[PDB]
């Protein structure tokens, strides 16, 4: 196996939300076979961000997911060459984001070239007013559409004041090597948490745990 039980993560994101430009760098570690990762993020340009940091976090690698032997693990099988993904995010009030990640591996480290573009967020809405608290835990449904591995998530952000702000997202995933075999349909349960942050979210520590399963006990 190319993938070690302990791996480092290096990341750069560039993006633009509602016209606001930003650059965020990330440094982290994780355990591919246990489905756990954590990382320190730092805003390098455009800070303090004028929108809810939480909209970014799912863009900050399905290699970090515990797969049982009975499900084909497309992500681990994509290395060393790597893979990329593209995601569209649709929010209940018309906010739309497109994000992509190109993931490579050199030695013990995954490098991530992330781009994130968001538009059409209402100025009075929870994103531009910074009213979000967290993503609720979510299940990603994995299946093949027109020969492309596709994951769908229907989820929500919890807001201040006991309200939820719904978001649907679709991600398509493509190995760089031709001939990595596609898996059968399955599910991946996710939990993502901001562990700590400073005053305006210029520095954030982020954690994710993810487990693949076939839907039964």
């Amino acid at each position: 196996s190319a993938i070690k039980p302990d791996m480092k993560i290096k990341l750069r994101m560039e993006g633009n939300v509602n016209g606001h430009h930003f650059v965020i760098d990330g440094d982290g570690t994780g355990k591919p076979f246990e489905g756990k990762q954590s990382m320190d993020l730092e805003v390098k340009e455009g800070g303090p961000l004028p929108f809810a940091f939480d909209i970014l976090t799912t863009a900050f690698n399905r290699v970090f997911a515990k797969y049982p032997d009975n499900i084909q693990d497309y992500f681990k099988q994509s290395f060393p060459k790597g893979y990329s993904w593209e995601r569209s995010l649709t929010f209940e009030d018309g906010g739309i984001c497109n994000a992509r990640n190109d993931i490579t591996m050199e030695g013990d480290t995954f490098y991530n070239k992330v781009r994130f573009y968001g538009t059409n967020f209402p100025a009075n809405g929870p994103v531009m007013q910074k009213k979000t608290l967290k993503w609720e835990p979510a299940t990603e449904k994995m299946y093949v559409r027109d020969g492309v591995l596709t994951g769908d998530v229907e989820t929500a952000l919890l807001l201040e004041g006991n309200a939820h702000y719904r978001c649907d997202f679709r991600t398509t995933y493509k190995a760089k090597e031709k001939g990595v075999k596609l898996p059968g349909a399955h599910f991946v349960d996710h939990c993502i948490e901001i562990l700590s942050h400073d005053k305006d979210y210029n520095k954030v520590k982020l954690y994710e745990h993810a487990v693949a399963h076939s839907g039964l006990p």
